[PDB]
């Protein structure tokens, strides 16, 4: 399935104008700007889905996932204290498409794929 328009924002900072087209293999995103690009599976943890309109007369796929940061550091010293967290522990995505059809065929592969 391919999603017709939609724009993509990723983690916090919206960055993605364009169209998704999901494929089993993994999920390929086209950038506005040109560029096409894709990602190895979508980052689901939390995703907000209304198939149904009732409280909010609007179309929307929000999904969001916390990240851990760790591995390699240089200018922070590891320690069990976060006092200042300059970076977000977690990062929220939101996928939202402008067109019913987009929402409902968006719905019905995140409700096939979580059925699966």
């Amino acid at each position: 399935q391919q999603q017709p328009e939609t724009e993509a924002v990723l983690n916090g900072k919206g960055l993605g104008t364009g169209t998704l087209y999901i494929a089993e293999s993994r999920l390929s995103w086209l950038d506005g700007s040109g560029l096409g690009f894709s990602l190895e599976y979508p980052t689901i943890s939390l995703h907000a889905v209304s198939r149904d309109l009732n409280a909010y007369p609007r179309e929307h796929l929000y999904v969001m996932v916390n990240a851990k940061f760790g591995e390699e550091s240089k200018e922070s010293v590891a320690e069990e204290e976060d006092s200042d967290d300059d970076v977000e522990p977690i990062a929220e995505f939101r996928f939202v498409p402008s067109d019913k059809s987009a929402l409902e065929a968006m719905f019905t592969a995140m409700c096939e794929c979580q059925a699966l």
